[PDB]
């Protein structure tokens, strides 16, 4: 069916799809697995963010180093998340089961912080951003910080002024929950800390937050998975990954960051080879490269086909589309204000890994054809 596109209509800026660096509590990323993540050529993910943790102890910062080095070497940005802070600092005097921060103790905590980012920096991993805590709203017997709205309102306005240029993240909510993050975004001394109103996915879906979104904050999804007892190359579970991503980017989310980039059902499997579910991930980070503009375009054009397209700074115009149909589905473009002459075709499906399928030519009137395979995520690059 019609899929009408509007190049002159944008959305959200895409700052980048990421994963977790997990070393500490799992096994470091190898140099070749950080190329084969953080590169977007063939066969290469596409990450640009990687997620790390700040552990409460200081003197184990330094097994950080090696991988996020390496990510920023290949243009990567990285963002910091605290799990808790130190255990003298809160309520519990204890790493888990939650614990508040005392506000006693809001300035030593800043200070533990950017600590973490001093550190980074010297030793050539610089952060881009840091988050003020994991999933507030959880309190599990690992590592942890129960944190309220009126608690982030009020250490933002003691602290904020301390990070500078640093992106500072709030709230990390495990299930994107407004009600961590509005009393900030409803005070301006609050609120001109914070650049990005962070989020998980954990036992919901994908929606959009317009007073964040308003407030000119990028909305980022900092830490999800599907299904950790499938196999990555699973496809009928893959496939709902990129159903989770077409919904992100419809909710104007900047950035989509999974959990442990290696793992057995990561976006990498155990021997360093890119899983069905990395595909997936590439299907959008190969193409649509930091710094692009979410456009205009039929969302849902026919039954179980939902797409997305972009346009970026180099002028590729890229639609990405998911059908969940077991059937060939044909898709009739019809783009305004563009100058698209053919579109190339790359799918992952359960037989292919972003496998060139063929060209379309783009008309005069701004019309061409083109099909998606059966149970496929598929990219169209403008060239
Ligand atoms: C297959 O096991 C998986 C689990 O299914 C995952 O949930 C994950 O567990 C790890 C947990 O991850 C949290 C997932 O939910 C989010 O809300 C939260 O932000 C994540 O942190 O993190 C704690 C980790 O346990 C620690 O492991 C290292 C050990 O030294 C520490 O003492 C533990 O606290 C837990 O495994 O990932 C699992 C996996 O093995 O991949």
């Amino acid at each position: 069916d019609t899929v009408k596109i509007d190049a002159n209509v944008n959305y959200q800026i895409i700052q980048g799809f990421g994963g977790m660096s997990g070393v500490g509590w799992i096994n470091d990323l190898t140099t070749e697995q950080i190329n084969t993540a953080y590169g977007s050529g063939v066969g290469q993910i596409g990450l640009s963010i990687m997620r790390v943790r700040i552990d409460p102890d200081s003197s184990k910062w330094n097994i950080q180093l090696p991988s996020a080095r390496q990510a920023v070497s290949l243009g990567a940005k990285i963002m910091a998340t605290p799990w808790s802070p130190p255990a003298y600092m809160k309520s519990n005097n204890s790493l888990i089961n939650g614990g508040r921060l005392l506000p006693a103790n809001y300035s030593a905590y800043t200070s533990h912080l950017l600590d973490f980012s001093k550190y980074m920096q010297t030793n050539g991993a610089p952060l881009y951003a840091i988050s003020i805590q994991n999933e507030p709203d959880w309190k599990p017997d690992y590592e942890s910080c129960e944190w309220s709205g009126d608690e982030f309102k009020s250490y933002l306005k003691s602290q904020g002024s301390k990070f500078g240029s640093l992106k500072v993240i709030v709230a990390e909510s495990l299930g994107f929950n407004p009600a961590l993050t509005d009393p900030v975004l409803k005070d301006s001394d609050a609120s001109k800390y914070v650049s990005i109103i962070g989020g998980h996915l954990y036992g919901t879906t994908p929606k959009p937050y317009p007073l964040a979104q308003n407030a000119g904050k990028q909305l980022w999804m900092t830490e999800h998975y599907v299904d950790s007892k499938q196999s990555a190359n699973n496809w009928t579970s893959a496939i709902e990954v990129g159903t989770e991503l077409n919904a992100s980017m419809v909710s104007n989310y900047s950035a989509y960051v999974w959990w442990y980039i290696r793992r057995s059902y990561g976006l990498l499997t155990e021997d360093g080879k890119v899983s069905k579910r990395g595909y997936v991930m590439s299907q959008y980070a190969r193409f649509v490269r930091p710094g692009a503009l979410r456009i205009q375009a039929t969302e849902n054009p026919q039954s179980n086909v939902h797409l997305t397209a972009y346009k970026n700074t180099d002028g590729k115009m890229v639609i990405v589309a998911v059908n969940t149909n077991d059937s060939d589905q044909m898709l009739s473009l019809n783009i305004s204000n563009a100058n698209v002459t053919k579109f190339e075709k790359y799918s992952t499906s359960a037989s292919l890994n972003v496998e060139y399928g063929g060209s379309s030519q783009v008309d005069s009137s701004g019309k061409a054809t083109v099909w998606l395979n059966p149970l496929s995520v598929t990219t169209f690059v403008s060239k």
